[PDB]
């Protein structure tokens, strides 16, 4: 198992080397072809690798008294476009190169939804389970003052966010304390970091983002007949499977989505043990029954299976769990029609292309597991708005709606003649739950789904504009390359 | 010909004269009547004259290895509305009077439009023809620096734009220089300047943004039955003929809206020479043929035309070229019902003066000419919004206009008793065409039109307010110095 | 031979081990023994580690118009005392490791010689044999702005300094990309940085700074009876030899003041060979001799010594060229009675200790290397101060001196009864020549020296207090880590 680094290094060099070609014909500037060649390798090398890794060794108190030398690192990867944007780990096992490579998958998976960050990526050589809450939030509080000091933390200069090991509660602290030590005297300083509670400034919809960014993702290539003539398919979600593995809040969520769909669930495994049930698991049933037991084993509605939850006869694996699952020692007996990657990375290069003979469509973690990005996203616009969404505008268009509801019912008895014959001014059921229901979340869901069939879309082209088949992770790549090309090359690169 | 400067003092003299009275009758404030007219005409003082000049001198090395000292000038007329904002203009007969008058006539020209920005204009004695790129992007850095260092560029501060001399790429340049040395720390800090390209915090729709203006300015006062009266027409756009001086993009994209909305065109000159077709003109030929020929002689569906491009026998003549081309020398020979003026100036007193007499209707450049300083507005206000414009609502209305057709279907069924009998749900063609291809620029468009709209309204409301006939100019003039009179009035003037 | 930064871990250990018992019993405030021990142990592990490393990777383009990726590393050990200070060093041996060794010695020696910076290194892995000046210049820049960005330079947060590799030309680039982008706001903008030449503020008398305080820090010890009685010598120069490792700046400013003193010099070696007169060595002779040749080889006056230059039957032993050239291999045949090291860490752990069985002096580079600091110090002071030293004060203090004279002149004739009798109002040929060339270099001189002093007298009190012998780098390392604890405990550590 090839580590992170290599699989974004080789990523990024497979990518460059299909879109080289094109990056050059597309220049129109008053060089010779060579320079041209020349100058577009330039600025891949300049792509490639992070700019700026920095490595903390701060102090502090415990609580018995005893003082305690803490690591942590934050590596910005590209500041193309500021601020750049990454989640913190709490972990034993982060280091330099794992954050490097993060936050240059969080660079290329930004410009794949169009979300105009860098990326970012920051990780503490800790094990929150030893830790006490006070003492967590010392730490967090002398993390975010050292990364303030050097310019790593800031609204318009590089905005945290929160990771599996990671919270809300975090996002407070660090907000809290740039607003009251080096942002104090900024209007947005509570933009520094997103993934804040919503009495924190928060944004309503964040909690099913990323489970609802890969509903979005998988029904868009679902609707895809010219895909799914290849796969062998039908248009819609009827007759579909699906697995997860995995039940944290990513694949919890979109099971839920999956399921209001139409689609039915067969099994869901984890690392202590796997359900089975082939006939439909309900997602609110699995919600509560592991909000009780503390796990989903035990479950009396479903019976154990054996084996790699991997391996399930279904027709849509969902992996949202530890990376690096899917190699060369399971890959060939997934019979997995479709692989919906909810994790960053778990599949491996030589799986990748193991799938690649098998008709096995992988749809890459970088446009997938964007949803997060997407809402993070509209939480910072939201912070520097200083309001939330549709609060100047939901009366306004619900009294437009009604004036033309009205102005039909008017027209239509003016064509007939009458004084209360034809009603159409009764909303459907629906339209008058969504009127009365109506909130920052839908919005938000909204402005998800359209990142997220937009960037289907560019995805599409860019596989079809390239010969490409079902490898959808090197046309996304390709893509994100030739955004980032296209911003360095037009606003230039050195100043000197 | 008189010089610019003397013209636009002239058009103040005289709007203010206009407009004094009226200025000092609706002050109701505790003073007496000689004492409220000498404080309107100590504002009008204030007013005319441009507050900052700054005449500037900064070396520059050669790609061959030589120094050359540059110099430029900006003036920032007025700084009742911050930040100022003006254009960059690259040649050799740039002066510091010719960069004043325009930024006296670039602050009049936002007061039209309701654009809060004030005027400003800058000049870079050089041209650009005798540089090479390399060369151009130093001395535009260069210029840069140093206008930032004395608080004449910045989003807040004074905000540049292109000319037709300068460019994207030098946008581009300013941009980027900007962002990464004085303005680093600023999270605005690529909203210094506009005109950019789409990759740098550009907007949609700037490309056409004049041409649009121009056609929007040109159909309001076409739709007016009141002044159609007087010009002896017909409302609409049928049964009349315009022609263009100089293809530039102005002219170009007037052409193509005015052929779009039924107009047809007869004539296309230029510096170079003329073209002529009576029966019509197609603006996608002109504009195919000009790219591959590299101009507009050789069309081999039209001919030459003799004498000067403004005496055709047509209705209305738009100038997009060189200024002070309408001069008594040719003003009595023009036998053109309406003169749209694309241009800044191009129509000399002496020749309005002729014009007022034969019933000659001048459409003024001050109302005219300033769709781009919207579009300019607009894409501030976007880069200060760290979001494109419909990017979180385009998809929320779309659900709701399905959810509106579907209770009008509902409804019609249960006023009826159907079970899939009328279906209210299609949208037409025309606005399934937009639902699908809904982005950035049709928002700009249309708050383009309707800032358009709302400027010629008040215009009008002026001129017959003010006894005024066909001299919109004036009108506009005195409107201009009415809103600039309020905003220093009621903010006070000295702070000692 | 143990790399660098295992030597300064252990020097740091061994110093800290030996100090904990005094610094747990000076404490006395309101806890318990224990309390106390684990609050000095927890003290020292937090001074032992680098506080912030930060890796650059930055592009420039080459003088053929290609593109490069450059590497650099800024390590700041400890900010206890604001600003950091530290050199750049161009080579591509450059580490993060060597970095972090480097700015943890400068702490220490810093506080050694009582200079309030913290440690700094920085390191750009190029060989600046390969580059032209053009592009040494634009990574300069670039590595000044990157740095820059991220609060890695400032007169208040790190100022830098040249090294070998690096030079004035260098400092030059830094300051005025530093004063003219950044910091163009700050009054202080070109203390951002030392080495400058003097007409971009620099100081007078750096060039001889290393040499000087070399010379200072042998002499101190020198007319120290107490050590000479262990030593076995005379006090005083007289009848004193002295060899010097490498011609640099450093050896030969050594060797030019140890000259003038009455010190006589035998051999000078270096790497492409050694020089050996027993007779004496002059070394504006040798000066003048390399600066014609390129080189000491071929000296009519002088011939050629065998072995390795530490190995000359001499009395002191001045190492100023690569480091790690004491060790095992030479130390036990050294048979030099006192090793002066003007280079950083040139001789082993195990060297060291087989100097200790010898009754060999060793006097740390921790304090002889430290002149430069001093210096360096006093630039930053001069640039803050806006004014050279002595600037206001010698035509005042020249007044003073004449009037005591005239006074002692009178006086003398009173008491007696005279008019033009006693004449003491006539100075010395010394200082009448003092007088008459008194600049900012005699000040800067005198306050090497008074600083070389303190320094050395402090470093005996602790080795007398902490019953060493000659191990005067245990004594200098156990003076700093005494002084960065007194400033960690009466500072208070956590803010949290």
């Amino acid at each position: 198992d090839p580590n992170f680094f290599k699989m974004v290094e080789g990523f990024f060099d497979r990518g460059a080397s299909i879109v080289e070609d094109k990056l050059v014909e597309d220049l129109k500037t008053r060089e010779t072809e060579e320079q041209k060649r020349n100058r577009v390798r330039s600025i891949l090398r300049i792509i490639k690798p992070c700019n700026h890794v920095l490595s903390l060794s701060f102090p502090i108190r415990r609580d018995d008294g005893s003082w305690e030398v803490i690591e942590g690192y934050r590596a910005q990867h590209s500041q193309h476009r500021t601020p750049c944007k990454g989640g913190i780990r709490y972990s034993t096992d982060v280091s330099v190169d794992e954050v490097k490579a993060l936050a240059s998958l969080m660079t290329y998976k930004c410009a794949v939804v169009d979300v105009p960050f860098g990326g970012a990526k920051a990780g503490v050589k800790i094990n929150p389970k030893n830790y006490t809450d006070n003492e967590l939030e010392k730490i967090t509080r002398r993390f975010t003052m050292e990364l303030a000091k050097k310019g790593f933390i800031g609204p318009g200069v590089d905005v945290p966010a929160p990771d599996m090991s990671t919270g809300e509660r975090e996002m407070s602290w660090i907000a809290d304390t740039y607003a009251s030590t080096i942002g104090h005297y900024d209007i947005n300083a509570h933009a520094c970091v997103t993934g804040k509670p919503i009495s924190q400034g928060g944004i309503h919809g964040r909690i099913s983002a990323t489970g609802r960014g890969v509903f979005h993702g998988i029904e868009n290539f679902i609707n895809e007949a010219s895909y799914m003539s290849i796969l062998g398919m039908t248009p819609g979600f009827g007759d579909k499977t699906f697995v997860v593995q995995g039940f944290g809040n990513v694949g919890l969520h979109s099971m839920r989505y999956l399921h209001r769909f139409g689609a039915k669930c067969i099994t869901v495994g984890e690392s202590d043990g796997s359900i089975w049930n082939p006939d439909g698991i309900d997602p609110k049933e699995l919600e509560d029954f592991k909000l009780q037991h503390g796990t989903i084993l035990g479950f009396p509605k479903a019976k154990i299976y054996e084996g790699s939850i991997l391996e399930v006869d279904c027709d849509i694996l969902i992996p949202a769990a530890s990376e690096k699952q899917l190699t060369k020692s399971n890959a060939p007996r997934v019979k997995a029609k479709i692989i919906a990657e909810g994790a960053n990375g778990p599949t491996t290069p030589e799986a990748d292309k193991i799938f690649l003979e098998r008709n096995i469509m992988v749809i890459p973690d970088l446009y997938l597991n964007a949803g997060g990005v997407t809402v993070s996203y509209f939480e910072w616009l939201k912070n520097l708005n200083h309001v939330s969404y549709g609060r100047l505008t939901f009366k306004y268009e619900r009294d437009s709606n009604y004036h033309l509801l009205m102005s039909v019912q008017e027209s239509l008895e003016r064509k007939f003649g009458k004084h209360g014959g034809t009603i159409p001014i009764v909303p459907t059921a629906e339209f008058q739950d969504r009127i009365s229901g109506a909130s920052e979340k839908d919005i938000v869901h909204s402005g998800l789904a359209y990142t997220m069939e937009r960037s289907a879309r560019q995805i599409m082209r860019t596989a079809m504009k390239y010969n490409l088949g079902l490898d959808l992770r090197t046309a996304a790549y390709v893509n994100a390359i030739e955004k980032v090309f296209r911003v360095y090359n037009e606003a230039g690169v050195t100043f000197t």
